[PDB]
């Protein structure tokens, strides 16, 4: 009935690097999605206690959210861009798994996803 702790966002035992793709994912992709009118439900972990959603964490075992992704990028949590992209994909997929299709939240998720997919199509060249 308690919320789980939020996903880890900096790990001292993990190596760190900056890459152009990672920089692009923070400066361009995340920034663009964050501003979106439908972003707000995804800007932080789902507070199942405040929302009175008792089975959210019974069902969703890999929670992810853009506030967490943002923190990860800012603390150099990801070595590879694909790690960041997978986190976004997990976020959207969770929403589809938990919610009935045609729920307001699911529709907001599709809109964000469509944008996200467009943005990662423009991802810059790897070193
Ligand atoms: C529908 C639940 C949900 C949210 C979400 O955020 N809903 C939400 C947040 C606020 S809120 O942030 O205003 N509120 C809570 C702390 C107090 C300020 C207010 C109303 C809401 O419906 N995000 C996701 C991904 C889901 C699911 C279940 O998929």
């Amino acid at each position: 009935a308690m919320n789980p702790p939020p996903p880890e966002t900096s790990n001292p035992n993990k190596p760190k690097r900056q890459t152009n793709q990672l920089q692009y994912l923070l400066r361009v992709v995340l920034k663009t999605l964050w501003k979106h009118q439908f972003a707000w439900p995804f800007q932080q972990p789902v507070d199942a206690v405040k929302l009175n959603l008792p089975d959210y964490y019974k069902i969703i075992k890999t929670p992810m959210d853009m506030g967490t992704i943002k923190k990860r990028l800012e603390n150099n949590y990801y070595w590879n861009a694909q790690e960041c992209i997978q986190d976004f994909n997990t976020m959207f997929t969770n929403c589809y798994i938990y919610n009935k299709p045609g729920d307001d939240i699911v529709l907001m998720a599709e809109a964000l996803e469509k944008l996200f997919l467009q943005k990662i199509n423009e991802l810059p060249t790897e070193e």
